[PDB]
């Protein structure tokens, strides 16, 4: 009611997906779920043609680092090709739209703005381009990003900083600085606590609660979007959403929505039911399966990612989804953004522990901390029929914030994933065992387990 809309900017190869719970946490405490809102944008041309020297003379040499494998010499040539200036306006002036219309619907004056990693230096420049953007701003918050530069002029900046070993002399001019070294780089961007500060910040008080909080009610609103990852452009294909049981049997003959998207889709689901999303995109005959824990409250952040060009991380798995094996063994994807760290270490004060059948797959050397993985690939590399943990699979070893483990899933009943946070806490799913030949699996972990 007396709320400000909040609108966030993620990072390099992130999304909405990185402000989900906690646009859930404002809710929970009053806010209309409407007044939260994301910007999406492409962070491959992002980077490559605005944070050039953030990219390679700076803090995101790892992407920098592999940028020339990942991507074709030649479709990298078309990226910088474009105009810097260009790119930067016309940027600009659709964050200026979700600002006006965010400040429409609220009848609000001024917005707060959040950005984690390369969205605070994306919004520094933003807010920095003019007077008249900068009057519409009541708060800026730079999470584990940018340092060593001036806040905006006159505009109240809290700077947020995690545990560097993730790749306190971290510092925004002006602003008020806090630090979480018990934090990753991911995890301070979803977590319960940099939420109750932020709030605290913008609003003068600490919330009353930094749980996701189940609202009342059969219904859940949910609204997501299937996109592309990194580049984040609409994806369109055919969407089939089943509700489950405990083993992942669907339990209705039809779905209980079947629909074509283009990018965004709004459906209403039961509260506490667990769901398959099934979706086929356009062009392509393989079936995707995406499982999450269920929604306990409206959720209007929700994000398939989608392997598309120039940047189609899910070739790296073709060869041996072409193998007469593939059709014995399963193929899956496990999301978390919040770090899954193998590799002890004190500061952090933990390691999470993630079991695929039984065999844990984050170990020390599949996710140590630097990998930072957020994103973890289990297939049989090789096709072999041989489950080699101790042997890296070298060609995700260039990807960012991921990571993969040779393990054989026999494809035949289910498939039982367990994970124990190093936070605390356990959550588990136990889904088919689809086969890697004509399907793909990928499974979301709540960021949080309270
Ligand atoms: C099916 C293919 C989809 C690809 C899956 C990859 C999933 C991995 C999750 C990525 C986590 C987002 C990282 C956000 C950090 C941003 C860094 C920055 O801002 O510079
Ligand atoms: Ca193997």
């Amino acid at each position: 009611e007396d709320f400000r809309p909040v609108v966030f900017v993620h990072g390099l190869a992130g999304s909405a997906g990185q402000f989900e719970s906690q646009g859930m946490r404002f809710a929970a405490n009053g806010y209309p779920a409407e007044y939260v809102k994301t910007f999406e944008y492409d962070t491959i041309s992002w980077a490559l043609v605005v944070e050039t020297d953030m990219l390679f003379s700076g803090l995101g040499s790892e992407f920098g680092l592999n940028i020339s494998q990942i991507i074709d010499p030649e479709t990298l040539d078309k990226i910088l090709s474009k105009s810097r200036e260009r790119l930067i306006d016309e940027t600009f002036s659709r964050l200026d739209r979700v600002i006006d219309e965010a400040l429409a619907e609220s009848g609000a004056d001024k917005v707060d703005l959040v950005g984690h990693s390369m969205g605070t230096f994306f919004l520094v420049r933003y807010v920095n381009s003019s007077p008249e953007r900068a009057a519409k701003v009541a708060h800026l918050i730079l999470l584990d990003g940018v340092w060593g530069v001036d806040a905006p002029e006159g505009i109240p900046t809290l700077a947020v900083f995690g545990n560097p070993k993730a790749l306190e002399e971290k510092v925004v001019y002006n602003a008020t600085n806090v630090y979480f070294n018990n934090m990753t780089h991911v995890q301070l961007c979803t977590s319960p606590e940099t939420f109750a500060v932020m709030f605290e910040f913008i609003n003068g008080y600490k919330p009353a609660t930094t749980d996701i909080v189940p609202q009342d009610g059969d219904y859940v609103k949910v609204k997501g979007k299937f996109l592309a990852f990194a580049t984040n452009g609409d994806v369109s294909g055919w969407l089939s959403i089943y509700p489950i049981d405990e083993n992942g049997k669907r339990l209705t003959r039809l779905p209980v929505k079947f629909m074509r998207v283009k990018g965004d889709f709004e459906v209403r689901l039961r509260k506490g039911q667990l769901y398959e999303f099934q979706f086929r995109k356009d062009f392509s005959p393989i079936i995707y399966h995406y499982y999450r824990a269920p929604f306990v409250r409206d959720d209007l952040w929700a994000r398939f990612l989608v392997s598309k060009p120039p940047l189609d991380v899910e070739l790296l798995i073709l060869p041996e989804r072409l193998s007469p094996a593939a059709k014995e063994t399963s193929g899956l994807l496990l999301i978390r953004y919040k770090e899954m760290i193998g590799e002890y270490d004190e500061e952090i004060g933990g390691v999470d522990e993630v079991y695929v059948n039984g065999v844990n797959v984050c170990t020390e050397r599949i996710c140590p901390i630097e990998r930072a993985v957020n994103g973890l690939w289990v297939f049989d590399r090789g096709a072999d029929g041989k489950s080699d943990l101790d042997r890296e699979v070298v060609r995700y070893s260039i990807m960012p914030f991921m990571s993969a483990a040779d393990l054989v899933v026999p494809a035949e009943g289910t498939i039982s994933i367990a994970v124990k946070s190093r936070t605390g806490g356990e959550e588990s799913f136990t889904i088919p065992a689809w086969s890697a030949d004509r399907h793909s699996i990928i499974v979301q972990f709540s960021d949080y387990i309270v």
